[PDB]
């Protein structure tokens, strides 16, 4: 039946993947030409931001649009007796409910990591209110199995030998799609790749080793990710597992855009591609960022941001305003057409941004004390505001800062020579995390 | 050179080795010929206690006399990047050098556990003024390595093929002994066994094997504990390896009995042998008590204790007043005529027990707020005074009462119907707590 609905929203998101990895964000090794279409076909972010630089607090970020550490969950969510943290559905209004009350079916596809006791499960996406919950977690993710059966996903007993969990979830993706085209839905298609331990279909990894042997010279994917090293990871760049990965996620987004082309869904879907956290140490590519995922360097927390929707959202734009994982809640709710209960929400609605509109400076905060990894060194809190980035840390206390303009890469401490910039963004930051109640960092006496 | 001398201490103590694996703790499984005449020739604990219920804060307790909860080390240090604690040589003056000053040359043969930097290493034992530092850890042990060349222990630069590691320390342990016959010494043997993962030679394993199959039946050493189980850990009782490793541990003791008795040194040595937590779940054997390491239950607290000095301490005693590693640093230093030097000490001299005396009751305390293994059902404080013990956990908060003589198991909780007796203990934890500036648990908001 023809007529004006609520636009579908389908919210890719990555995990575990860095700034530097997609065509459009200048990788040349990995290829990503279905992603590479979206960003022809949308808006591009350039100083997009998750929340937080590791998985369960950005995915926090997501669903209750409030800061993590106002939540209170600022690192992972580690197996069931190594915590007593959970997001408990009857706190918060999540994106889902919010979007079911304006008139949407909602799904997700893959990954919660918002609840880690499996014995009860009081806060997985069932509880949460998910009306669809697709091969979500059933055991601690842990270093994942990719390969069917699925070691951490019982809810997927039936499957074909030897598939692969990228190319499962995203049928699962368009199968979603397929069953709700008559409605409004809201699908969240969380990705359980790339998260170490690295692995893809064979005849991708082979793929990206013979690629590697062309850049770098014969025998040498053998020499640096030949049998002897297990885990797939190094030091150098350029990851042919990682790129079989991301070959895998950029041909399940060509399939999710084909299947909204064929069942005539894409004038009126909204579709967003983004990452939880900073590239992973060893695996991942933050190109000139500084660090990766564990740290509140940018390359911990800016990620690939591509939103779509044809026909309201220029195409082929490039936005270098700085945007957070708390605004995706306020984005949909506005192009729902719904407005919020009384629950504070601590990002702010990008739409008139993605129209075209201005965007006004705000200051932007993360706090990491690490109560989960214990990373005594990474443990810090950081403010940007403008071009200024004022970053503290707690082990060997100090405060550091950046301009993200002319120093992207944080290579020079500016903290001593502009100290009334550092006085300001100080006191922003001191005041902020009396707000949230931030968590002290887990260190000695 | 006859005449009278200050006698010589050995320290010999087992990682992880539980209440319920010596013979004359009972045991029918293992083998521990050697222990158990030891056990003949000295005075066993029936209610001994490590200081703590994980490696480094019982190792701290006894390096230092001082409760784990004061020296600010209640769980075991991480690997580098995941801790900001060390015992520091400029807070303490060390049990090795309370020696020293008393006359004795110092050595360690083996496991440290009080510095995870091995960058700098200022806490390691060298800088904790020992004189001679056998084959200690140079990295981060984790899971360990029992095997010629042994990847975490660099200083063991030579060595047999295949050599065994518990065999080289007892080998490293004699030699110490031959070369400083003509003074008195203090040994710390601190064995790697019987850490986790577990690993023994060959025929040891063979051996208790196929003694498996002589108790449980043919084949159920390779059903329970076959190529499949490659950590050789599980919930059945009588772990070949267990066994294998803890005979390899016997025989050393035996060879440094009669390195003694060669030298002509039995009659001035004063041989202990003890453990630093209880027995590992699926690995160690901590008999009735409530389970094992990581907890405050008796099974993670209670170890064997064996204390002998010939003609000085009486021969095949049995004693059942309570003791801790706190302990050691006082009795030790009354052995060696030594007096404190202004440093406080949280245990009391067991010289005068040793040689038959009377034991006042004194209540004993334990504080463990898992600060690094976050086991968030495990974070508890303990006392004991009498046969009564009292545990207050954190995580499901509650006060447990047990009568240690009538339920050695604990297995029913009197804490409601003793109301008077839970309040009494109630106050001293309250007050020790205070003294001692217990740190809080790591729990959420
Ligand atoms: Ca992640
Ligand atoms: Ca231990
Ligand atoms: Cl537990
Ligand atoms: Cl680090
Ligand atoms: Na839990
Ligand atoms: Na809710
Ligand atoms: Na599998
Ligand atoms: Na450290
Ligand atoms: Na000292
Ligand atoms: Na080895």
């Amino acid at each position: 039946m023809q007529g004006s609905r609520k636009p579908n929203i389908i919210f890719i998101m990555a995990d575990d993947l860095g700034w530097g990895e997609l065509g459009s964000y200048g990788n040349t090794f990995n290829e990503t030409p279905n992603l590479d279409r979206l960003s022809a076909q949308g808006m591009r972010f350039t100083q997009a931001y998750a929340a937080a630089p590791v998985a369960s607090p950005t995915r926090a970020s997501i669903m209750t649009g409030q800061y993590p550490a106002r939540v209170g969950i600022t690192d992972f969510l580690p197996e069931d007796e190594k915590t007593d943290r959970w997001l408990d559905p009857t706190k918060y209004v999540t994106l889902n409910e919010a979007l079911s009350a304006s008139g949407y079916h909602t799904g997700i596809v893959g990954k919660w990591h918002l609840d880690t006791d499996f014995k009860l499960n009081k806060g997985g996406p069932k509880a949460h209110g998910f009306n669809e919950v697709i091969g979500t977690e059933s055991e601690y993710i842990a270093d994942g199995d990719y390969f069917f059966p699925y070691s951490k996903i019982a809810s997927f007993d039936k499957g074909t030998a030897n598939e692969y969990l990228t190319d499962r979830q995203c049928a699962e993706a368009n199968a979603f799609i397929t069953r709700n085209r008559e409605k409004p839905f809201f699908l969240y298609l969380s990705l359980y790749s790339v998260h170490t331990r690295l692995e893809a279909p064979v005849q991708l990894v082979e793929k990206y080793k013979q690629k590697f042997d062309q850049k770098y010279g014969t025998g040498k994917a053998e020499q640096f990710f030949g049998a002897n090293n297990v885990r797939h990871e190094s030091a150098q760049r350029d990851n042919p597992w990682l790129a079989a990965m991301l070959e895998s996620i950029d041909t399940g987004v060509g399939g999710i855009m084909k299947t909204l082309r064929e069942t005539g869904l894409a004038e009126n879907t909204i579709i967003v591609f983004f990452s939880d956290n900073g590239g992973a140490g060893k695996a991942g590519n933050n190109a000139h960022l500084r660090a990766g995922k564990t740290w509140l360097y940018e390359g911990g927390i800016r990620e690939p941001l591509i939103v779509s929707w044809p026909g309201k959202i220029k195409g082929n734009t490039v936005n270098d305003n700085p945007v957070t994982s708390l605004d995706f809640y306020p984005t949909f709710l506005a192009a729902a057409g719904g407005k919020p209960t009384g629950g504070r929400l601590d990002g702010h609605n990008l739409m008139p941004l993605l129209r075209g509109g201005r965007a006004s400076g705000r200051p932007l905060f993360w706090h990491y004390p690490s109560e989960t990894g214990k990373w005594v060194n990474r443990m810090s809190s950081a403010v940007r505001e403008g071009n200024y980035k004022l970053l503290e840390f707690y082990n060997n206390p100090r405060l550091e800062l950046y301009d993200l303009q002319n120093d992207p890469s944080e290579s020079h401490n500016l903290a001593t020579d502009r100290p009334a910039e550092t006085a300001r963004l100080k006191k922003l930051l001191e005041d902020w995390k009396k707000e949230v109640n931030a968590e002290a960092p887990h260190l000695a006496r």
